[PDB]
């Protein structure tokens, strides 16, 4: 296990190579803007009737058609949603793949689960930032970066690891640290994390706490500040110092209450479920569920989106974030 | 209930008829090679850019395009995977179906569940061997055959039962015995058998026994011989003599231990599940699940294939079968 | 862990030695006939008022009285049922044991559990085939052999390991592979295997599946072919290629159904019982039960034998195996 | 199903034949005394150092040694305890068995479970009274008889059914009715009956009722009369008229209370246990337990005998039966 950083990487194997960034969404716009910041030879490939095309053009980028970018570039960096990467690849990318070319991703989903089968003679690597695309850029602008994983699925030029290292440094991931792993290990840990802790866990944790107080009769305005707003100020301490830096800044009264009560909230029942969530990922049951959600038309997902927006927490949340000027 | 054999069947209604065997896979190559052995007028219809096409050509068969074989033949025997039979039929078979033609299968899945709707005026029968395709041929080469079922879903020439009987004898199924049944009864018993006993049951049974000993600290090499390898030598006894022939050859110590302990392994809980497995088949819930696995891209199935290959039993299993020369 | 084979064994330490095979039952007749095939100096010791005595005499063997064979031979190979070995040894074998002689078995039951206490100055080894006696011979006739374990409990001539190796090669076990272990490990794994998987497991598995379909209203004749007869053709694939060779020959429909349903048949409850079955063996509770079954007159065992023979599966099983000529 | 009676049986096949009654216990003395009453040619075979020998001699019988009686008689009727019949048969009966002789029992235990294996050429029948031996005689003296079963396990003279019929009529069983059945069906129903209802059931039923009242504080003397003594006067009604004759003589208050409360005493739990008790008999588990009780020395049985005699019900029971003169 070796953690690559700035002093251990170079831009040698990308010095002289054109990189097509297919996409300009969360990560797409983020990574593309950063790569260009480092003085990297980048071309963005977008839809000509799509919205992001006008957005990448205003940002000062060489917007081109996906096919045109695909035919010109040496490296093809695919930054569109996973659920539609299989179609876009087979129709607007696969044809312009010549032996010696490199196909790179930021998530091993489509490769690992077999939705994209690359042709022989082509490099398959991954450069994956472990943060939301908006953070990836903002963290780069401040002079820092976000953690990144490097992976090689197919090495044909014998040059693949260096190529991915070069791109990782450009995106800024080398500032926080870069570790080499496999597509399988990146995809499985990423899905579990987002499901059990990063997106699923915290939201339900905050929701359960907010509604415990509201249904007890306390003000919804107070409940927001105490279960949701104050959370942002706490996690910063962990990010910079871990649990010890947080326990020291917080009062001893808060330290004793949290240490004794937390085993009761995250119980053994929740620990049992986290093990099952991981097994559904490992054996492809979640992927099957997610692929069928898309083929079915996202009725379940869209309905869940609508119910989330009708939560009182989001109403009182939005009203407080606007008056103080935290949300426009 | 009448069990047809060699002395009760004839090749009369197939004497003068061309038979298209669509496919050359497990059963495809098996049944086609046997039918020709009996001096039957067979044509194989394969893909021209596919692999099996070169394989059927080397075997000394009249390889032709599916459409060409379909237009020339009187009988169309479909031996490709069920999940893709619906598309191949509607595009490369249905057009060359003329009134008086016969459409035959070896499994009632696509017919019974409605994925293939034949046109009026056409015979619909089934000739189904109750064994893996590799065994179907090897059993024929030894001078024996495997059990077969005969079924008629649509009789238009009044000749359908004789046609299926003729083909069944050619494949060699008449040596072991042929019983007439319905598509529904063939499909439901076949799926249950393979799921609850033939493929699902034994594998999990062997796995649970292997890992009981390994985790107890005994050698994985010894555990293979005692839970898996010795199983092949035991089932032969049942195949030839049933439970009594096996109980007599095995020691009294093995007879008393198995008779008293087996109710504990296959318990009432497992008996309850076998009843539910059968009801999921009977009401089309398994078929719906299997059709969606394919539309979804087989991510779950392929992931299960990968986890199976990483089992220690398969590693130590493969190493012992190679050194002794049982697997090349 | 070293796996002995043909190229790693020799007949040196048995070249010049007489071997008494006490017994002519399943293993007795099997091993004795094979040892003689290899040009080994074998004498069979049987009862003069017993049936097998006439059977070994017809086979072209030097039938002699157990005592006579015991007094003449250097090696005494005991191939009679375990439950009666203790009496036969103390009365017709122990007296003719001279220092320097070797006492060999094919199962560690009587030695490990203390029912036979050998005298000092005598070699105690084991040559154990991991297959039913009928298979041991048939496998030898085909040019192959069955797996064997080698064990040394007492080495007095410093020659014991070579002696057992010599006999193992003669029986044909060296063709499949020979591994050295202890009496304890041979006896405990053998009993567990036969109880939980080889004899107990499969029979109850097949029974539960057969009766699920029959009580659902499907034909008993069809149920036999689909839960029992087709099993023999499936295990062959595992024997030669493991789970992967079987999954590939079977259809994808059978592969998906078995992979998803098997966890439900062999459940956690069955896994818990397999752990208890192993602990009853390890602490001598099964042996105590089996010894008391014999002292009590085998009323329970014989009653279980009678109920097994009245199963409908065995009736319909026997009728189908006779008409096709698989059972005379 | 034909119920033999007095008008359907004859003493033809026993007219001219000597019958050895081995034993003079409960049934032994009972059946022997009755057979002689009918003018039957009976010899009793007892131990010469045993007690019953002096008792049969005083009763006016031809007491002889078991061997002497065995060598003289044509029919050998074995009326000793089942647990010791196997030894007495092989040592004092088997030698005097000549082809054409008949071996008869009153219980199928030793035959059915294989503790006595008769020689070929000898008749094996059963004449079984369904009542305690004391009742068998007393019922005969009153001019009535007790129900009997007739069974044939081996017919060698073609005369076996007539022989058993002849003896059944002599014992008096033909007055109540004689039904032909198998050894298996006689033994299994007899053991279940005595275990679940006739001896086990009623005693525990009476015990539970007696101690319910005593521990509630009511007089033990009153509790005896109301739960135990009055039972004898109730069953007579059922014996002569069934449930309807009893319900009519008893008060409507007793009829309504018993009809509504009885489902609560004999519940579903007891019904589940009766099914298991029958399965332990059917598969020989009870027989194995009972054979081991004897080999072990009857310590458990004798201890249960001692605890029964220390019950307060038996103390207060005995005191009331003596003062009134019902027990000497
Ligand atoms: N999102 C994260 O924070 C995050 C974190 C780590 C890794 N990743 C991975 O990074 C990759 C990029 O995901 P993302 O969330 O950033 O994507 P995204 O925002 O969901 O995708 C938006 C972009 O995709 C384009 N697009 C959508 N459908 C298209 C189609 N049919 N043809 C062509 N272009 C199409 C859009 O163009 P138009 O304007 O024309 O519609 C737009 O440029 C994924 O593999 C994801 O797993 C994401
Ligand atoms: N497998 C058994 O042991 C078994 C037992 C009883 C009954 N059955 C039944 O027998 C039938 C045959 O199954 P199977 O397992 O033997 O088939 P299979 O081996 O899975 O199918 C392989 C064959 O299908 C061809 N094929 C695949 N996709 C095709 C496509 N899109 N167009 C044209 N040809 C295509 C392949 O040709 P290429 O070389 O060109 O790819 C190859 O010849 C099924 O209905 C099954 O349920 C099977
Ligand atoms: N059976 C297997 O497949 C298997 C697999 C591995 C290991 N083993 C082990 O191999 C050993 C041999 O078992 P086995 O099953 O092959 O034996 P078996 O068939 O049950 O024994 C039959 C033989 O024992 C003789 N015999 C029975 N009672 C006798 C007595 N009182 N005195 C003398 N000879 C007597 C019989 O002679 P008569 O003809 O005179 O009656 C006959 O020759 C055991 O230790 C067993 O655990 C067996
Ligand atoms: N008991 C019933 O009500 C009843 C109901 C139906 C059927 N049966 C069946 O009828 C049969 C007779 O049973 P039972 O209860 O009447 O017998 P039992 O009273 O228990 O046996 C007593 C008799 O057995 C003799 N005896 C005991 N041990 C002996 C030995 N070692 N050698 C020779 N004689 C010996 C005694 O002779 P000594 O005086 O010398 O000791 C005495 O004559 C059994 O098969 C039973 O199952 C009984
Ligand atoms: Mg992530
Ligand atoms: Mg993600
Ligand atoms: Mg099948
Ligand atoms: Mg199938
Ligand atoms: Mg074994
Ligand atoms: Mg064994
Ligand atoms: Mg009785
Ligand atoms: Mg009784």
């Amino acid at each position: 296990m070796k953690v690559f950083y700035d002093s251990d990487t170079t831009f040698d194997a990308v010095k002289d190579k054109t990189i097509a960034v297919i996409g300009y969404g969360s990560q797409g716009r983020a990574q593309s803007l950063n790569m260009k910041d480092s003085g990297l030879k980048v071309v963005v490939g977008l839809r000509p009737n799509g919205a992001s095309w006008n957005k990448a053009k205003e940002d000062g980028h060489e917007v081109l058609s996906i096919e045109e970018a695909a035919e010109k570039a040496d490296i093809i960096h695919i930054l569109i949603p996973d659920e539609i990467q299989g179609d876009v690849y087979n129709k607007q990318i696969k044809p312009y793949l010549k032996e010696g070319k490199t196909l790179s991703f930021s998530h091993g989903y489509n490769i690992h689960y077999g939705y994209i089968v690359p042709p022989e003679g082509v490099n398959v690597v991954m450069v994956a930032p472990k943060s939301p695309g908006a953070m990836v850029r903002r963290t780069y602008e401040e002079g820092f970066g976000v953690p990144g994983l490097v992976c090689v699925e197919k090495d044909a030029t014998g040059d693949a690891l260096d190529i991915a290292l070069g791109m990782a440094k450009g995106v800024g991931l080398t500032r926080a640290g870069v570790i080499q792993t496999t597509f399988r290990e990146e995809t499985e840990t990423d899905l579990f994390g987002e499901q059990a802790v990063l997106c699923g866990g915290v939201t339900e944790l905050i929701k359960a706490g907010f509604e415990t107080l509201v249904e007890a009769g306390y003000s919804p305005e107070m409940a927001y500040f105490e279960t949701c707003h104050e959370l942002k100020l706490i996690i910063d301490l962990i990010y910079q110092k871990g649990f010890a830096g947080m326990w020291n800044d917080v009062s001893n009264t808060a330290e004793y209450g949290g240490l004794t009560r937390r085993s009761r909230v995250i119980n053994e029942q929740s620990r049992q479920e986290m093990r099952k969530i991981l097994k559904e990922i490992q054996d492809g049951r979640f992927t099957k569920e997610w692929a069928l959600e898309n083929i079915s038309g996202k009725a379940h997902l869209n309905s869940m989106r609508r119910i989330e927006s009708e939560l009182l927490i989001e109403e009182v949340g939005a009203k407080l974030r606007k008056m103080c000027g935290l949300q426009k």
